[PDB]
């Protein structure tokens, strides 16, 4: 691997430490990371291989990516890289709350009537969304598999795109997979990719779609009950999720924009910051 000094850091300003999932991603102190502050800690989240040559060039490939796509606010960014004299690793920015799914279902509902969550603050969350996929759009990066448990969350609860820049294996993609939480990615599928292979960034706002009904279901889990071999006749039959509880018609109607069968039928990215901007503004 060649040295790239925009991006390279020293690995001995690194301490690893609790792995947060499985390549693996780590979390770590980094030391120094802005170089006018060299003795400045932060915490940082580290990818690295757990590996074959095929995992290998998948992390560098996303490494690439990441550097090409460059910063915003609400992806989780890049911020360096260690290629040399040791293993690889892609050095990303660490969200403290975790991912939005489990940020959602455990705060689920003086104020005894009040849970955690607002609506207004449920709304923010699917407009920050809305505007890192933008962003990410307009760098021509289609996600494939935008999930509220692929959006992170800071500790000032702003939302930040992750692995959006992954080697998918799209030509091989097991539908009947359950993940070890329990969850059927499969789901999240527009119809174009799911029966066709295509992927646009069309496909990404359907998925959008799934993931605004996450929120206002507070981390449900999509289609309730329906196993995947049901799913796929359901799809094929035009089947759409129902109306969840105290969600509005605005963002239902939403909901099912993003679902309509034909691709261009459906609002792009653009029209959907556009469109949560207002109700947001409208208080």
């Amino acid at each position: 691997l060649p040295l790239d000094p925009l991006w390279e850091f020293p690995r001995d300003r690194l301490v690893l430490g609790k792995p947060l999932g499985e390549g693996q991603v780590v979390r770590a102190e980094a030391f120094g990371m802005d170089p006018a502050r060299p003795d400045q800690a932060s915490t940082v989240a580290v990818k690295m291989l757990k590996a074959s040559d095929k995992d290998l060039a998948d992390l560098v490939s996303e490494m690439e990516v990441m550097k090409l796509i460059g910063r915003h606010k609400n992806i989780i960014n890049l911020l360096g890289v260690c290629t040399q004299e040791g293993p690889l690793y892609v050095i990303v920015e660490c969200a403290a709350k975790g991912n939005l799914r489990e940020f959602l279902r455990a705060r689920r509902p003086p104020r005894s009537s009040e849970g955690p969550l607002s609506f207004p603050v449920l709304v923010s969350c699917a407009y920050q969304v809305a505007r890192g996929m933008q962003y990410l759009e307009s760098r021509k990066c289609i996600h494939r598999d935008l999930a509220a448990r692929n959006v992170l969350v800071t500790e000032d609860n702003v939302m930040k795109i992750a692995d959006f820049g992954l080697a998918r294996g799209v030509h091989h993609i097991d539908y009947y997979k359950k993940t070890s939480n329990g969850r059927l990615p499969v789901k999240w599928m527009a119809p174009e990719a799911l029966f066709d292979e295509v992927y646009t960034h069309q496909s990404d706002v359907w998925s959008f779609g799934i993931l605004l009904w996450e929120i206002f279901t507070l981390g449900g889990s999509p289609y309730p009950g329906i196993p995947v071999e049901e799913l796929f006749s359901l799809l094929r039959e035009g089947h759409r999720m129902d109306r969840p509880p105290h969600c509005p018609p605005e963002l239902y109607g939403l909901m099912r924009e993003c679902w309509h069968a034909a691709p261009s039928q459906r609002p792009t990215f653009k029209q959907l910051v556009e469109a949560l901007d207002k109700v947001l503004l409208a208080v």
